[PDB]
């Protein structure tokens, strides 16, 4: 009889979400070692009916087999996490239909997953949101592909100021923000927490135009995106993503950087304690120590400022003592409403969380920002009060190597002389501490000095400036 | 005294459209030999006050000196389309406020430019719309950026299946085509000659799965584009171009794919006889000469199909001996009708234009398809009545090297056996003559026969097929 286990071994089942996900996972890994074990090669591989055949013997082996399968799955936490989507489900539906969801767990120092939702009710919609379904993370790819690779490529600091005024995409209409066409220069903090996107789409720009190895980092990651020059990358266009990967690219950012690939196996035996397959821990530093640690100090602003989303204050009136856990996260909303997430972290663990409609009709306008905060602060309680200590008391906290810098607020930059419109300016005024992941820090003062922007933009800006 | 003369060496003036744009070419000419002359490198030039000063001296050396400016502008010619655009200005105005215009005639043989139109009338309004304004240049980008380079490629043949099925932008919007979100298959030739948008997309998708060199075609004729990953780039999203530099573009397609560089100027000599600048032609071959002459069939068809034009209708009535000239072409309308193309050959000339506002607001629906094309038709009529020889009566045809498979009309690929859902099938029917610019021709036809598509997409068409 073989055996498919919880982490500390208790048996979740001899061979409803949990089952069909390790079950086929334990398939895929059977698979590669039976192949192996014969001497097929993967030129062999490429054949469909060697395949076929051997993803029959692989299932055929479990079934017959006396195989023991250890999963990555907390039995207290993903039982609690089942109750949590069963007793507070209905919290999602917002009046757009039955509102579906899913959820993963990870640790951040393994990239374990110790609990996830599937779905509402599997009996009612077997489809697994955690595991397969593929979605536009929205504005939630911001933090990875635009924002922390500027910053880890000397390109931006944590006080840095963006262009957020109005211009088009390369086809001519122009970047929205809901109904808002954009307003002016912000700091990065102020793009981050309303997720304006014009801020964005500049600092996309700006790493196309220094030509930085961009998929070096979202592969590293374990992300595929087919085309890394789409303008509205950052918002979501151009990458649909499970939970549990995308999961996997904010426990990359909590963990100071360095990613551990997501699994939910961790080791399969035969009955004679053979070990047929094992996770095999891989870590990558994917942004510096600086860059990590600087973003999660951002990211905790993005909670605490409830601009996007109602989650710290859902958290505080359930768990207040919870809530005072060191919380850093992300939303996303996709253009028409399709799509809400919320990616959560402490340093010891990151939850993901996705609401959608399977058929891709709309949510209500704030079923991200108000809704799935709920659930998901109910989750997050349901959580520790399986496991009292698993988010942890520690904080994040910037890396010695962070660099810090005195700008000037209004420009992000250095004092110094500014040539404008003729005249060579004393660029004064108050400072601020702007962090850096780079050697040298922040740059002098320049002209341009924000991230995007057009001359008119530039003129806007520095009369108001010039108004020393 | 120094003097700006035609081709002929008459005199245009002593030292309005015509005047200020040789005279500024010229003083870019005599700045680079002015700059050599007293040995000051690049390295110095990039000094703003060396730069300003050597600008100044290249004025005031022509305004003092005695130099003769040689241009490539046919005095009867181009007095020809003053008066054209004089009398028949107003046929571009369609009730949106008076439309502006702009006119490229060049010599495919030598890239010399033999006259222009600057505008509606200088004296009201000075924008100089053949050689400054640079406006988003539509679908007349789809031969050049997409089909031509496919064909270039071997990617593709003259009767090619495309997917026009309903698809949609990273962005998740409906790839549109007025309000269409599109129909079925169809041949390169119908994707042509109306202009479709879906199948120029998936043409380009196709290029940059391949990871084809575009900018290498691109930037040999002279084109500046920023981002080469712009999904809508075959429509005109992320290029702008001025009319002159466009021209140039279909320049390259009518004289059998070899390129030669847009100019004004011929010589400049000064007084005493000494060539201080003279035009040196370098040839390129940027498509095979197999490929141009294909893309020249296509465009006759885009034309004679009056799908997207009224051309050669309006030109059939004014000259219906000229008419009969080999004319091929391409129109181009933007998103919001901002802009307004029509490019016109005969193996001879290629003749560019524009219209549009401005200020970028809206022209009517019809303004490309009728007015520009009325217009063109009396720009085209006036050329040939000043000099009766100047279009040619040559016939634009196939290369040599051009390779013809036999390929079945419904997929466009060569007739054989094809696995469908479980069935190998014996794809049999009516074939037709296929146009390729590689080596071998056509391929076999395959499951997926088409230049993009779905699973549904493909499942849609094979059963329509298989009715055999
Ligand atoms: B992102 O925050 O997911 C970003 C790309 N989202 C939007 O632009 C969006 C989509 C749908 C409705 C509204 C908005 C803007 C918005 C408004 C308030 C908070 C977050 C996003
Ligand atoms: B192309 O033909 O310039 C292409 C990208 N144009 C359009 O999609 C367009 C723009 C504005 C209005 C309509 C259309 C579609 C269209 C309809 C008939 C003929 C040509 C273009
Ligand atoms: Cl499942
Ligand atoms: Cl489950
Ligand atoms: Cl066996
Ligand atoms: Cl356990
Ligand atoms: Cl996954
Ligand atoms: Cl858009
Ligand atoms: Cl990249
Ligand atoms: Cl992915
Ligand atoms: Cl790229
Ligand atoms: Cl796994
Ligand atoms: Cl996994
Ligand atoms: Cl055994
Ligand atoms: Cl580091
Ligand atoms: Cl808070
Ligand atoms: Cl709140
Ligand atoms: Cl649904
Ligand atoms: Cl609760
Ligand atoms: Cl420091
Ligand atoms: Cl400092
Ligand atoms: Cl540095
Ligand atoms: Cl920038
Ligand atoms: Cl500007
Ligand atoms: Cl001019
Ligand atoms: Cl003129
Ligand atoms: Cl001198
Ligand atoms: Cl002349
Ligand atoms: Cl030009
Ligand atoms: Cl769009
Ligand atoms: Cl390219
Ligand atoms: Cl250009
Ligand atoms: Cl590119
Ligand atoms: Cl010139
Ligand atoms: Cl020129
Ligand atoms: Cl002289
Ligand atoms: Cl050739
Ligand atoms: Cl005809
Ligand atoms: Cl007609
Ligand atoms: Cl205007
Ligand atoms: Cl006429
Ligand atoms: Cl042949
Ligand atoms: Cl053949
Ligand atoms: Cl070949
Ligand atoms: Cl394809
Ligand atoms: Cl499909
Ligand atoms: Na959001
Ligand atoms: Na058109």
């Amino acid at each position: 009889i073989s055996e498919i286990t919880y982490s500390d071994g208790t048996v979740i089942a001899s061979i409803d979400y949990l089952y069909f996900t390790t079950l086929a996972e334990a398939q895929e890994r059977m698979y590669d070692y039976l192949a192996q074990r014969d001497n097929v090669s993967a030129k062999e591989l490429k054949n469909e009916a060697t395949q076929k055949f051997y993803r029959d013997l692989a299932a055929k082996e479990i079934e017959n087999g006396g195989y023991k399968i250890t999963t990555t799955i907390d039995q207290k936490i993903h039982s609690a996490m089942q109750s949590a989507v069963a007793d507070y489900g209905y919290l999602l539906d917002d009046g757009t239909g039955r509102v579906e969801v899913g959820n993963v767990l990870m640790d951040n120092q393994t990239g374990a997953i110790l609990g996830f939702v599937g779905g509402r009710n599997y009996q009612e919609n077997q489809n697994n949101h955690a595991f397969d379904t593929k979605r536009s993370p929205a504005s939630t790819t911001k933090p990875l592909l635009a924002y922390g690779i500027a910053i880890d490529q000397g390109l931006m600091g944590s006080e840095t100021i963006l262009s957020n005024y109005p211009t088009n995409f390369a086809n001519g209409n122009p970047i929205m923000y809901a109904n808002s066409k954009g307003t002016g220069m912000m700091t990065l903090g102020e793009a981050l927490n309303y997720s304006w996107n014009i801020p964005a789409y500049w600092t996309y720009r700006m790493l196309r135009e220094n030509g930085v190895d961009v998929k070096g980092y979202m592969e590293k990651m374990g992300y595929e995106i087919p085309e890394y020059g789409i303008e509205s990358l950052p918002m979501g266009g151009g990458i649909e993503v499970t939970v549990a990967q995308h999961t996997n690219g904010y426990q990359t950012l909590a963990n100071n950087g360095v990613y551990h690939q997501k699994h939910v196996i961790s080791k399969i035996e035969a009955a004679d304690g053979r070990v047929v397959y094992e996770y095999q821990d891989k870590p990558v530093q994917v942004y510096s120590k600086a860059t990590a640690t600087i973003m999660q100090g951002l990211l905790r602003e993005v909670l605490s400022s409830r601009v996007t989303t109602t989650f710290k204050s859902n958290l505080t009136s359930l768990n207040p003592t919870l809530a005072n856990a060191d919380w850093i996260g992300k939303t996303g909303t996709t253009g028409q409403d399709e799509n809400m997430w919320l990616m959560l972290s402490t340093p010891r663990l990151t939850l993901g969380g996705w609401i959608g409609h399977d058929d891709n009709h709309s949510l209500s306008q704030q079923a991200g920002y108000s809704n799935n905060s709920n659930y998901m602060a109910h989750l997050v309680n349901a959580i520790q009060q399986a496991s009292p200590s698993i988010w942890g008391n520690e904080r994040f906290a910037l890396d010695p190597s962070v660099v810090k810098s005195e700008v000037l607020k209004s420009t992000g930059q250095k004092p110094g002389k500014v040539s404008v419109e003729g005249k060579e300016v004393e660029v004064t005024g108050s400072t601020v501490t702007s962090y850096w992941a780079n050697k040298s820090g922040a740059p002098a003062t320049s002209y341009r000095f924000a991230i995007g922007g057009s001359d008119a933009d530039y003129q806007n800006a520095w009369s108001s400036i010039v108004g020393s």
